[PDB]
């Protein structure tokens, strides 16, 4: 999974004719039982997933939550499948991950008590990844908008992006950035997908086979960031240890930033 | 206390002589005996807290620090009333909390102790709320402003007002944005009340009764947003499943804000 | 060390021609023999250290981090020389602090782990301080920028930066804000310093000493700050608990922010 492309997407498990189309735009996809099905609409999406399997290797399925009916179908259809990696909605404890083994499991964190127990779910066996959720994360705070007036965050959300991704880094897990619900504002996904390369987000999980495009280009670092890299690469083969170079101090990390880019830009 | 609008103010329990008026603007009163009360005028603060109740059921006391003999004081001058609802300032345990049974605490984290600890002291049996304080806080780390110089809070204490919010929330407490010490700042109130509200808290308190017809307006969504709420709700229900509404993504969670919108403003 | 001024200064331990220079120049020097030097210019920083020694009462060590062959050189050449306080990289965990006993810890946080175990890493025995970096931070996320286009710091940064401030606070170690890279820029560091002395950093950490009189100067509130502070002050002595100050409210924690200004003037 680590090998696949920053390009995620989320496709209902009940739209089964979107699927090879959905596996054809996206690095991964995401299959989900969750809350892109209305409840009435999961005994066929689970039919779907049977009927309509994809590559395993290259495909996730969103379950439902710990402790509810529906988590217990969902695994009782993947019985009959070959998808062995599963993500966690609203993952709450590490208890919650553990009980999916010998599953590989992402838990996505979208509540205040995940948020609260992070680094717990984290450091869980089970765990390969670790995704934030804005939208439920407010819902449960009983809050009514994660954005302000002009499109950014509002502060907890902010913060809990912060806490996901310092818990999944500091036990070596994948780190999934939210998805981007404004189908259209494609100039706002680019921004939030850039910073989210820069900052060490593994994947940028889209909604729409539009959005993967604008992904895979943001996690390409800028042509100016391209062109410093080489330069500081260089200047650093002259060197023993820290140095100036361009007004700035250079050492260990800086020439690792650098370093960064260049595999993103080859790979 | 889940019950009472979302405008709460806080008057010294040194001035009996504004109880009324207090009781008479605001959803809940804070009497206060720590900080809005000198030292030299605890004792007449106490005196005047039993000679002039107000209705226990919709009035907090915040009573002093843990480990303090002025606290001591405020529990056995408390055993004269009917109040069984104290605020807690400098909260920095779940110990300090519990120690306060059987009544219900408002914790008030303003330390980096108590911000440290806000999981475990919002957890604690008798919390039914916690609150968060700026001032206490840049006082105790050694600072000497929790604003920037444009009005916004500094890092850490958005940082702080994130923590607490969570961890309120992760527990099921009662949440409490922090006092706006400009009076006459109406603006910066409703700034702030409108994102509080955003986010999930339930209570603004206020310092001056100017102040809560501002946080009680602020606290009920714009017209803008109440239209949306019910566009996406009406739709919704010739909806099954996640679908797109005016360019968004939308499923449980969004419906789930539209909801909350349309229970505030109905509040 | 809490005796000095906020003037912190690193120097590589590979050039001890600038060791009297740095010692002129700053409040509390660090002899650097981590990432600064390069690991073939290691032994002879150390060489360098034992021969070139500075008023251990005003100099820190960095040494290399906990488990690496570099730290057991690095304590092997300390024995013989009179520096007692280090400061330790990549630290993330007590045990990592306490194995370094008895010597006086500053504890610098700059990855994952470290955040996430930051209030345990502030409360062992050893630790009098911490810091954070932001460059060794993004690194190990698998970032490869800490600022945005405007030079601010990105969230998951700032948001370390709070946590490292609010642990070392909880434990009453001093707090060190990161250093600045950009030795030019100028206005971005006095900004930044301006910030860290007002939330209450203790000290700033610089890279070349021509940002010593910028972060010093940053310390000293403003001229307009410090008026404010004693009329305010002087006001207060009429007053008995919260008052209105110039359309404010007023009580003990911004009345200690204004005695903390002047008191940061007088030192
Ligand atoms: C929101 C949604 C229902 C929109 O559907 P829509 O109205 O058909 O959107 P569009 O009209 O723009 O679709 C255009 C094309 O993209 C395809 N498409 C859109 N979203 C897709 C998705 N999530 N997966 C696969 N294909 C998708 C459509 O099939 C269509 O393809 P086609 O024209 O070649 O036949 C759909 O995008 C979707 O299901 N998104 C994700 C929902 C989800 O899983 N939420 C759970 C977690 S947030
Ligand atoms: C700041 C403060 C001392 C100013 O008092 P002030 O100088 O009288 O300010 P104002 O002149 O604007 O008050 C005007 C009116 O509002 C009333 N008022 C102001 N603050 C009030 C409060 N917190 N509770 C009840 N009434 C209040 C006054 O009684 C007065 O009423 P009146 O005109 O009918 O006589 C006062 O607002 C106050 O005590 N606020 C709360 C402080 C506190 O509790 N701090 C501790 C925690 S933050
Ligand atoms: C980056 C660095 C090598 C720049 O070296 P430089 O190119 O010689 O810098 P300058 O040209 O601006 O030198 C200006 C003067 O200040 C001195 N100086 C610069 N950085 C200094 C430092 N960290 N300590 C002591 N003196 C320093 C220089 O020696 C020079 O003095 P001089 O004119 O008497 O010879 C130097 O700034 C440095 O080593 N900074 C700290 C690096 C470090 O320790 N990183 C580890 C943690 S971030
Ligand atoms: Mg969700
Ligand atoms: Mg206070
Ligand atoms: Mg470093």
């Amino acid at each position: 999974l680590r090998a696949a492309g920053p390009g995620w997407l989320f496709c209902p498990a009940d739209r089964p004719e979107r699927f090879a189309k959905a596996a054809a735009a996206a690095d991964v996809v995401i299959l989900d039982l969750e809350d892109g099905v209305a409840e009435a609409q999961k005994p066929a999406a689970r039919n779907a997933l049977r009927d309509t399997p994809l590559d395993p290797e290259r495909t996730v399925v969103r379950i439902n939550a710990g402790g509810t009916a529906d988590q217990a179908r969902d695994l009782e259809a993947l019985a009959g499948t070959a998808y062995t990696t599963v993500m966690l909605p609203k993952a709450e404890s590490a208890a919650q991950v553990i009980e999916l083994a010998p599953r590989d499991v992402i838990a996505l964190v979208e509540t205040a008590r995940g948020a609260v127990c992070a680094a717990e779910i984290a450091a869980a066996d089970p765990t390969v990844g670790m995704m934030w959720g804005a939208e439920d994360l407010i819902a449960t705070l009983g809050g009514s908008s994660s954005r302000r007036a002009d499109g950014a965050y509002r502060d907890v959300a902010r913060h809990v992006r912060s806490t996901i991704l310092l818990a999944a880094s500091a036990f070596g897990r994948l780190a999934l950035d939210a998805v981007h619900l404004d189908i259209l504002d494609v100039e706002g996904l680019q921004e939030e997908a850039r910073d989210a390369a820069a900052v060490g987000f593994d994947v940028t999980v889209c909604i729409h086979p539009s959005q993967i495009p604008v992904v895979r280009k943001a996690y390409r670092p800028s042509h100016e960031k391209l062109a410093w890299a080489r330069r500081v690469l260089a200047a650093s083969r002259s060197e023993r240890g820290a140095f100036a170079f361009e007004g700035q101090m250079v050492d260990s990390p800086v020439l690792t930033h650098a370093e960064t880019m260049l595999r993103r830009a080859g790979e």
